[PDB]
């Protein structure tokens, strides 16, 4: 199997994909974020995270306050299944989860969770 | 005396001046910004917000919660002298203040509170 994918990330606000197709054949799978353009973490920072797709919302929003130190995520959230950390241009991060983690029949999305990045940075998870 | 001043911001995440000069002898001054080129307020929105030097950052951080919808701003957040709304492409927006708000050996400033645009989007206010 091919258990392994790369995203790019813009000074746009933009994911180069809208979807992610995971081998369900796949014991882990491995997701590489990068970012092009010029713009540093701070003003045009991306992370990538998989949830619910009903869970990307109220997990953005308690992101908000937790700080590009934590990832603009609350620590210890139970219902982020992966993610990266918040990079810049220039950066690269990739995660490794359990493909196990990904309950068959719910329904699974990416997005990125740097305050208000997810009106455009969410995409959804297929399991094939 | 003149007390009304233009300000144009850019897709490309500026405002055109770093400066903006206040006559003293103004009762009231008025602001107003523009957004030139193409992207919209969801992706490049910019507001104008004038406040003491040293209460620009907390107020952005503040203003991070509030969301597009309330201008990235705390409602009555008491350190905001002055602000326009959040415009993106093709829209502008003006504000009216008091002059008197300005005290005469405090060092203000002006910046865009749209999440990450703080660091590249700030600039002194003087008064003359
Ligand atoms: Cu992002
Ligand atoms: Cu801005
Ligand atoms: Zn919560
Ligand atoms: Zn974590
Ligand atoms: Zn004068
Ligand atoms: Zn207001």
């Amino acid at each position: 199997a091919e258990c392994k994918v790369t995203v790019d990330s813009t000074d746009q606000m933009s994911f180069n994909t809208k979807d992610i197709a995971i081998d369900k054949s796949c014991k882990t799978f491995t997701v590489e974020l990068t970012h092009s353009g010029s713009l540093p973490k701070n003003v045009m920072g991306h992370n990538l995270v998989i949830s619910k797709e009903a869970d990307m919302q109220p997990i953005a929003t308690d992101g908000l306050s937790a700080g590009i130190d934590k990832q603009y995520l609350k620590d210890g959230d139970a219902r982020v299944i992966a993610h990266t950390k918040v990079i810049g241009a220039g950066e690269k991060d990739s995660v490794t989860f359990d493909v196990s983690k990904l309950a068959a029949g719910e329904k699974y999305g990416f997005f990125c969770s740097f305050p208000g990045h997810i009106s455009m940075m969410k995409g959804t998870v297929t399991l094939k």
